[PDB]
């Protein structure tokens, strides 16, 4: 029986093979069971007994080791991260099949990572995974913060419930989406966040999801045992493997303090070190606005014309079509966004709908849907480039693929060259629609390869990537820091399609943000969409002050101010926080945190002694008693507090805020109240 303990002695991982030769593990935290005894193994696809990789093992060897080194991300929530764990590697031999695997465990002070490894050997070379069976046995009927297991979308509102209640709530939790394949009445996605009755917080996730199929979790509610459930390919199989090869890591992050789930860097720690040698010379954070919300709300169109029932690139002559009067991506309009961006210190402007083919972007399973290089007649690529460069602005490329992946791959070098030739160095991609090649899912091994292929090719071009609808992140950004964003969760766009749950931004940091930043596109000031488009009665579930908080509480090196310029001009005093807030950080201090209820975070701007605070809250609001001793003794600071009015409310009074400017020091105190769906933001600049 094998014992592994964390450096600080608070965590013990016990490993053994049971009487059937099944590898089993368990985990305790400060003498509380976190993981009850749980098995590990896989079942392989038949080319009989060679399909069994789940029992009949015996321990052939074990090796231990300790590691403790620090490293610096190119961008992140702090300057430096410490990677500190005790390790146990267990070689398991299967006499029936004359073959061996290795399970490697790394135990940190804030949780455990394990992976399977398959050494090259006479009897194990090429193999196909039928299913992975990594178990995670819970010690009680925890409260979980979850979205439905789904091979194709993550764009769901979270549900808060007991594990025993998941089955009953799944049907209503799955709302409509143009591409979705739920797999189980008790299937949920990772990262999955839980709170136990005995005072613990537990996050189940994976890290370094590379050359492998995305892991979801299937709950056995007879048992309270969660199990790995991977994403099948077009024929139903779950990964083509070739030794020597590894599974991604599986992680259990645990603490009695919720804030430490946020502080954990286990995910990034388990990724391969940076493989882009000159990354720091060219990867930079980006604050941006865009021609975007117009089409999202329905006020404007991505399409250039309404007269054609369908289009054929290279055949349709758009210069002969009649403009629909609605097309936001036109030169004069883009120049006004360029104007506003330069006036207020933004880095870039995104434009969507610039390229031929948008008339057919949606729902058609169209192969040759875009070419990523040919502009509409009213989009003057060269003039826009000239103007932007004149204002010190960069244009952000848009590559919606409409989920036609072979087509994107065929065009990708030419699309990236086009970007280089015209002064674009960051791209937002998308994958809306069911995947072509048809029969594949968004999160299968096939597509995971494609998203990383796109990022690796971009890096050779010194291009940064932000990919919507891709597989949700698992820390790969350490290895390839030019992956500066994904959506890969329910974003601000759904505030325009009926709204996100009020508590949504109190959960995402605990689940989605684990593994990588999100391009959440915060900053909507006019929260009633009907003012953009009278047919849309959607209302953003936030106050204005809480939108401000999100620049701090939704970590990302890529931050949009998503409203249209007109609306920012109606509230320029509130806008000042968006202009000031930094995007990269030397320090982060998690002040308060409780999933589903509130999160408060102070971050120190990289290479300054300026700090920025944000608070975001759920349906009950939250009262903060803030202490400022992360501030430097003896220094003075100018602090500007942007808070909810005492009458504020997301629904009935979302635009009510106060702005107060005063002096702070590490002796100061502040009582503040985040309203129902509200929050606050503070800039604290050394004098
Ligand atoms: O603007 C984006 C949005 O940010 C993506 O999440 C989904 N989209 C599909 C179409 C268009 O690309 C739109
Ligand atoms: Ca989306």
């Amino acid at each position: 029986q094998q014992k592994l303990t964390s450096p600080d002695n608070n965590l013990v991982m016990t490993f053994q093979v049971d009487s059937k030769g099944a590898p089993t593990y368990e985990l305790t935290y400060k003498n509380k069971v976190v993981i009850k005894p749980s098995t590990l193994g896989l079942e392989l696809k038949k080319e009989d007994s060679k399909t069994n990789l789940y029992d009949g093992f015996e321990v052939k060897d074990t090796q231990t080791a300790t590691f403790d080194e620090t490293w610096q991300p190119v961008w992140g929530e702090e300057k430096e991260i410490r990677n500190h764990y005790n390790e146990l590697a267990v070689t398991l031999y299967q006499p029936m099949n004359d073959r061996s695997i290795v399970i490697r465990f790394r135990l940190f002070n804030d949780g455990l990572g394990f992976r399977y490894e398959f050494p090259q050997q006479k009897s194990l070379n090429y193999f196909v995974i039928k299913e992975e069976h990594s178990q995670f046995g819970m010690n009680g009927d925890h409260i979980a913060f979850w979205i439905p297991g789904d091979y194709d979308t993550q764009e769901y509102d979270y549900t808060i419930s007991r594990l025993s209640e998941i089955r009953g709530l799944m049907k209503e939790a799955i709302t409509p989406n143009s591409s979705q394949t739920p797999f189980s009445q008790t299937g949920v996605q990772t990262a999955l966040m839980m709170k136990t009755d005995d005072g613990l917080y537990i996050n189940l996730h994976e890290a370094a999801l590379v050359d492998y199929s995305c892991m979801h979790l299937n709950l056995d509610d007879k048992n309270m045992v969660f199990e790995s459930w991977l994403t099948p390919d077009a024929k139903g199989d779950k990964g083509y493997m070739q030794t020597p090869c590894n599974t991604p890591w599986r992680t259990i992050i645990v603490s009695d303090d919720a804030r430490n789930i946020l502080a954990s860097r286990i995910t990034l720690n388990l990724n391969e070190p940076c493989k882009i040698a000159d990354a720091a010379s060219w990867v930079k954070p980006v604050k941006y606005i865009g021609v975007w919300w117009d089409m999202i709300t329905g006020k404007g169109s991505w399409a250039y014309t309404d007269e054609l029932t369908s289009v054929k690139l290279g055949e349709t002559d758009y210069s002969k079509t009649k403009p629909n009067g609605k097309h936001s991506a036109n030169t004069a309009n883009v120049k006004r966004y360029i104007d506003f961006a330069a006036a207020h210190g933004f880095d870039a402007v995104l434009v969507e709908g610039w390229n031929e083919g948008w008339e057919d972007w949606f729902g058609n399973s169209k192969d040759y849907v875009f070419d990523f290089v040919t502009p509409y007649p009213d989009f003057d690529v060269k003039e826009i480039h000239r103007y932007a460069a004149r204002k010190g602005i960069k244009m952000m490329m848009h590559h919606e693929t409409s989920a036609s992946v072979r087509n994107y791959e065929r065009h990708m070098d030419k699309a990236y060259q086009f970007m280089a030739d015209n002064g674009y160095n960051s791209v937002k991609s998308g994958y809306v629609g069911n995947i072509i090649p048809r029969g594949e899912h968004h999160y299968g091994q096939w597509m995971n390869n494609h998203y990383l292929y796109a990022v690796k090719k971009a890096a050779d071009y010194k291009i940064m990537v932000n990919a919507h609808e891709a597989t949700r992140p698992t820390g790969i950004c350490r290895t390839y820091p030019n992956l500066i964003g994904n959506e890969s969760a329910r974003g601000t766009e759904y505030e325009s399609f009926g709204g996100n749950k009020v508590y949504h931004t109190t959960i995402l940091p605990f689940t989605r943000l684990v593994g990588g930043p999100m391009d959440y596109t915060p900053g909507i000031f006019e929260t009633h969409c009907n003012k953009m488009n009278p047919a849309n009665n959607s209302q953003v579930r936030s106050t204005i002050a809480r939108q401000l908080a999100l620049y701090v509480t939704m970590y990302s090196p890529l931050q949009m101010a998503a409203d249209i310029p007109e609306n920012y001009e109606r509230f320029m005093d509130a806008f000042q926080f968006i202009k000031d807030v930094a995007l990269d950080w030397d320090e982060t201090n998690y002040l308060e945190a409780e999933p589903g209820e509130y999160i408060t975070i102070a971050r120190k701007a990289k290479d300054t002694d300026d700090w920025y605070v944000g608070c975001t809250a759920g349906e009950n609001g939250h009262t903060s008693k803030l202490v400022f001793d992360f501030l430097t003794p003896g220094k003075q600071y100018i602090a500007t507090v942007y808070a909810d009015a005492k009458d504020a409310d997301w629904k009935e009074n979302p635009q009510a805020y106060t702005i107060k400017k005063g002096i702070l020091t590490n002796k100061s105190k502040l009582n503040l109240h985040a309203a129902n769906g509200g929050g606050y933001a503070i800039s604290i600049k050394e004098v």
